[PDB]
């Protein structure tokens, strides 16, 4: 399977994905990295890895739909089968999400359905959980609500800050995100006709 990775920043999970796809028994290859912001560290990572990059500034379009159409133009250009969101920070429109249904994954730094939204660590710490984690899920229209592929629990330590908890959760993300990509890329895991996660 041919894979695109969309980023908005440092692309924390990008290298783990790259390394995974370059192992001998890989079902996936990363063919392009697309960022909605220029000069982010994730682009430098992609450039160092020898992977083509594009920058598509969301601020240059009047709505989500036109911006997403510009993304999908590039995805078609590169014959992409699978989209991975690695710290991509723009909510995608219905039509884009619909077209890429069963073919687009996201990493979220909580055990969904807890702590939906972009500040999961802050929420976890305010709530006072002693266990949090990360989730790889298919992207659905509803934000952070798509079908769960894999999860990993991560302890919260007394005295944790967003920075320390974030680092601990990132280590787990580096494990489950490439594992989930491989599961989808190969025959192994599919979004079913009933809308549920199916292990073929």
């Amino acid at each position: 399977a041919r894979v695109a990775v969309l980023i908005s920043g440092t692309g924390s999970n990008l290298q783990a994905l790259i390394d995974s796809t370059r192992e001998p028994n890989s079902s996936a290859q990363i063919d392009i990295v697309i960022s909605n912001k220029a000069a982010v560290a994730g682009l430098d990572k992609a450039e160092r890895a020898g992977i083509p990059t594009r920058v598509i500034n969301h601020k240059l379009y009047k709505n989500r739909v036109e911006f997403d159409s510009a993304i999908d133009l590039v995805l078609e250009e590169f014959s992409i089968d699978i989209v991975c969101l690695a710290g991509f920070m723009r909510i995608l429109s219905g039509p884009f999400v619909q077209k890429w249904n069963g073919k687009m994954l996201n990493i979220h730094p909580s055990l969904l359905p807890s702590f939906k939204g972009s500040n999961a660590h802050e929420q976890a710490l305010e709530t006072g959980v002693t266990v949090t984690g990360c989730t790889v899920h298919f992207v659905a229209e509803d934000v952070d609500a798509g079908q769960i592929i894999l999860q990993e629990a991560v302890p919260v330590k007394r005295g944790d800050t967003v920075a320390t908890l974030s680092e601990r959760v990132k280590l787990a993300e580096h494990k489950i995100f490439p594992a989930a990509l491989q599961l989808v890329a190969s025959g192994t895991v599919q979004l079913g006709e009933n809308g549920k996660i199916c292990w073929v």
